[PDB]
């Protein structure tokens, strides 16, 4: 009685689209792809990520057909397909990075055996020096803190079938970009771009306009704040514990101080960014994975149109 | 030495992509599709619109393949394809409406014989009453003067394979929407949406996100002002001449007054709208037809990626 471009699913419903897709991941390999605080088990990989993987390959061939028509039209000469670009977006601490890692492993282990790369956009973040100069240290993560010009070049270069294309490297440990570090990407079959900012749209063409498929990992804003604070507290004995950690001073905080500090940074930087720039981007993602307070994925929204 | 998602053409180059596409339009039929002030001849239809028509059908099949994958995935039941939506955008008086009419006739006369409809977005303009109430009479044509909610419904409804979907009707003569008038669209093979506003992007999903192909008819902003003023002067003896014309008072203007009036409305309403909302939309169109001062199409920009 009122059409929608979306189709909504239940884990029970989605679970059924797996068909007879092979589970090529061990419980040992899954654990190494897992992020701090993530609750993902093989059952979810089976129940949720397998159908998603199937759907994606179905479309990788169908999309390769499209560029064929434009090629047949322009009447140009291949054997090297157009890379299939996938964008993964989500809030900080919502688990998008884990989702991206699983998705890569799952896709790379497919009969025809593709070359699946994964690049995180934080490598296109301006160096801390440039941020201070632009007065954006307090806005790290916002669309302005990234070198969107460079990011666009990279993706354009890769999808154009460039032989070699490389990107800068970000160190979460040093909270800055690594001097002289490069991530090289040579003609991949599927490139996964993961970032807070990736689904952004605008006046000029943007990276989002070059995606062939996009995932938005969603959760309740109040639940993410919890995951964030939790992770923060747990990093006192892991990352912050390292002397080279930029936030080594946090390691000594007490459960009490830590929760305060964590909440401050959240409502001050991460929350505004989520509400203002990331969330407004959800409507356009191809697939939206809605997570529950327990980190469990129980609802899925697919773009049929 | 720096990739781009576009490919630029010369009329000579583009002219060559026609291959052996049949010219099924008479010089008599072309004239009836022509707009006041337009200089389009069969040569241009042959030289420019024929390759474009070929390219479009190439992609209509390739795109139908894509929805097939999503269908095979969801494992649903067809014989009635997903309508192929084409958006045509451009400034007022740039000729987009003529371009749209030619494109429709050209496409509808193709071997397999498709059902090609054409809807103009001005029918989704709020009635003059609603505009006055919202204080937008001076902003007729801007994105806010349209009922984007209704427009989105319509297109969504049609692409969903709706049996019947209908739209309101706008009268250029009465400068308002016709009471009780409906344009009915029954499961078309290709729906062409033509409007100033169609390529607009935003926070939520928009009509532009549902297009499968888009044309942007471009020209020099200074040349359009000329075409506009010219047309205005010529409408004194055509449209404005009719007693029922909302702008019947303009028919009596002298060449002098008319040019003044025309220029006022231009720099006041149409130009701002062009610069502010329409032009910023060009980068995203699939095909950009650049017209020359003589109304001739001499350059084409295609989105390869
Ligand atoms: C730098 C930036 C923009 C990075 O955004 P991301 O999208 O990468 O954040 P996300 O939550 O997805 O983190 C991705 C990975 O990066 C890890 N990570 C994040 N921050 C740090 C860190 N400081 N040290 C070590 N690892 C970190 C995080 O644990 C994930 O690892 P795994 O999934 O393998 O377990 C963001 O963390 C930031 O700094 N935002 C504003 C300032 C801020 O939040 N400062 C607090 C610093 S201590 S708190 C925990 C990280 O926010
Ligand atoms: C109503 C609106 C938004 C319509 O925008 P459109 O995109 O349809 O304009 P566009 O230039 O593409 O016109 C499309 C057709 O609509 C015709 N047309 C435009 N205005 C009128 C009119 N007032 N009376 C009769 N026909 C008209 C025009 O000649 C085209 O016909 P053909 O291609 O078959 O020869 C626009 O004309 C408008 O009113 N804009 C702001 C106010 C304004 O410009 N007022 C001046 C009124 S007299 S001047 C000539 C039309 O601007």
């Amino acid at each position: 009685s009122e059409p929608s471009p979306y189709v909504e699913f239940d884990r029970r419903q989605w679970r059924a689209l797996r068909m007879s897709t092979p589970l090529a991941l061990t419980e040992e390999e899954l654990v190494g792809l897992r992020g701090l605080g993530e609750q993902i088990d093989l059952l979810e990989v089976e129940e949720v990520y397998l159908p998603l993987a199937r759907l994606i390959h179905l479309q990788v061939a169908a999309r390769q057909r499209l560029f064929a028509a434009t090629a047949e039209f322009l009447g140009e000469p291949p054997d090297r397909p157009v890379p299939f670009i996938i964008g993964v977006a989500g809030s900080v601490a919502v688990g998008k990075s884990t989702t991206a890692r699983v998705l890569q492993a799952l896709l790379a282990r497919w009969d025809h055996h593709p070359r699946v790369d994964l690049v995180t956009t934080d490598g296109f973040l301006y160096p801390n020096a440039e941020l201070q100069r632009r007065n954006l240290m307090h806005r790290k993560g916002f669309p302005e803190s990234y070198n969107r010009r460079a990011l666009m070049r990279f993706v354009t270069s890769v999808k154009s079938g460039s032989d070699y294309a490389c990107a800068p490297v970000y160190s979460h440990l040093h909270y800055d970009i690594i001097p002289g570090a490069e991530q090289v990407v040579r003609h991949p079959d599927i490139l996964i771009l993961e970032g807070l900012n990736v689904l952004q749209t605008g006046p000029t063409l943007m990276v989002s306009d070059l995606f062939d498929f996009s995932l938005y990992v969603d959760a309740r804003i109040e639940d993410i704040e919890q995951w964030y604070v939790s992770r923060f507290l747990a990093m006192r004995t892991t990352a912050f514990a390292d002397p080279e950690s930029h936030f080594h001073h946090y390691a000594a905080f007490s459960d009490s101080q830590a929760v305060v500090a964590a909440r401050e940074i959240w409502r001050t930087i991460n929350r505004p960014n989520l509400v203002e720039n990331i969330l407004p981007t959800r409507p356009r993602a191809t697939l939206v994975l809605r997570k529950d307070a327990d980190h469990s994925i129980n609802r899925l929204r697919l773009r049929k149109l």
